[PDB]
């Protein structure tokens, strides 16, 4: 059980880890924009596809997460220990909820395909070196 | 974002109140069931029924809190904390994670509505004195 | 190579590591209802379900252990090694044969449907914690 | 419950005892031989023939026949009790699970007619004396 | 023989010589790359292009390069030797298993004339001096 | 990326381990004969069967490793660290290659099943032993 959170959705992770930290925007961010586009889809008795569903659970996990740094916050002495947690926190588990969260919402709103080719694209776009790089690389949209 | 994680499924967080911590089991036990029971249809690229994915999810979310439990061990200098945060995510965490996955493993393999049978008759059981209560608590099977 | 004999069944070996060892019984009761049950089917020429085949091929194994163990006991002279070769197969090998004896046992008699719902129920049963679980676990009949 | 594993494919034992333990390769070249041509129709879930069933649960047992040996290697002290052990392993369980593996193995490549034929032209072969037996005995193939 | 492995593709090595080194991004992001997107059909037993099994052949090369290094790491003595090989090893020849991932892998997702417009096009970019060079190197999209 | 290349052609390294090293030839005969027949066919501009395409990538490997023999020979200083070198890839890397090789070509010039077929009778010859093994062990032909 090394398993691949995207096998069922056309991708791998080993495929994603390719593009950078920086290209994933803040966790609350992209909680707040799930909330603003597709409250209605989350919290309603009906899964419109696993995305949705995927998606829920990691919402669930991250407030889990969130409800363990405050509680470190509110009972350990040493700051050394909590600074050190919570960056670990905020730097690594938000790059992979960070990602997860990206890859769901981005085929939901943009269509499964077109992130695909997007994710292909952008691939073999920052696998090139700066000389033959474009400067201003792929933007993500429909059409 | 004030999501019930069992709304798409009939169930309730709520429901599941009727249940006490100490019942559901521990974690290493339902990681290996969950393996030896659905490891083909886990790792295989098909979402055949829900409960898969979010058995998914949740594998991968526990394998990134003993990632940091670990992390924790061999990096911090007092053992107060260390073995404090141990505590809090076996404990704590381990309560969210031990429901989702037994919920999900029940519905995999039973079926939903047994669940939800299963559940109910647990909590008619439950909210009954000792005497009259039967000692063999409903378990279940097919 | 790496082979799991349940495989072939639906079934898989993780799926009795929920199974404790103690659970499933001495061998010499197994062989005993093995026989005066299927003696017939057993001893004739007839493949009419593959458990048989695996109970023949199972029997004939322990048998040879049992060869195996008298061997020893009337040859060698250290009795430490004598008494050790005995524990460690009537302890560890009875553990696989017990194992595969029982199985194909309950699927012969009671279905295999039947045994794969009786296994799962026990695991649900057991990953439960002392008070809420019943004290009757399933035991199977029709 | 004296039971023949091999009633059920047409032969007994007794019909097998009668040629001897040297036509038996090795046990290793035997599982390489299962394995190198038939891992696909051992580990998929379809059992194709009980043959097949058969193989794998005396494939099992000689893997653990080996594990009892490794761990009687590695735990007991008296040498002479070990290499005597593992001499009646190597010499009678071997003989008698080459001799299982053999059957199943050749009647699944070459058919259960022919290697019952060729058991019945072999008794017939090496129950001759020297005198009137042929130098170069039966081989086996299809045609 | 000194085969001309493009030469089923229309191109050739001289094509190559168009670009740069740097141009190639660094082997992991490749690998991730490659297999974030085609695991499945790489491990899958059918033969979807020639681009796949040269791809799958250049993978094995890799591994055994790499396993190769790992020996000399692990076993050998003298260090400015060892170090020079490992150098040696991963920007020279890692060179050439880069042009081959990098042309394989763009044709697969987007064509052998698409790659090929991408390079004559490239061609034209670079062999104009810097001034009147445009800033814009072109890349490739499904845009 | 758990690969085995053998399986765009219906074998395995397992399969193929089955016989054993000696019996594979050198490699520079191999490249003898594979260059002196199919020259003409492989430096062509045509994809005229998979085969042809895993040995030019094979061949490209194996010159690769040639030209990084030469460099080591051309450019260290302690010979024992270069007999160390270049003897481990010889064996090494020089089995997998001559595996591959060998495969590709007995497939270019008798035919995929001839090939396998081979296989498969001469590890039965081999392994069966000499009294009752056939006098002469196979060799494959159209």
């Amino acid at each position: 059980m090394d398993i691949d959170p995207y096998k069922e959705f056309g991708a791998t992770v080993e495929l994603l880890s390719f593009l950078p930290s920086d290209f994933f925007p803040s966790v609350r961010d992209l909680l707040d924009t799930a909330s603003a586009l597709y409250r209605e889809a989350l919290e309603s008795p009906e899964h419109a596809s696993p995305h949705h569903t995927a998606l829920r659970q990691a919402i669930l996990a991250w407030g889990e997460l969130m409800t363990l740094a405050t509680w470190v916050g509110n009972n350990l002495e040493d700051p050394a220990s909590r600074d050190l947690v919570v960056n670990y926190v905020n730097t690594n588990m938000g790059l992979k909820i960070r990602q997860l969260l990206w890859f769901h919402i981005s085929a939901l709103t943009f269509g499964r395909e077109t992130v695909l080719e997007y994710l292909v694209s952008f691939g073999v776009w920052i696998r090139t070196p700066p000389a033959y790089r474009p400067p201003n690389a792929p933007i993500l949209s429909t059409l």
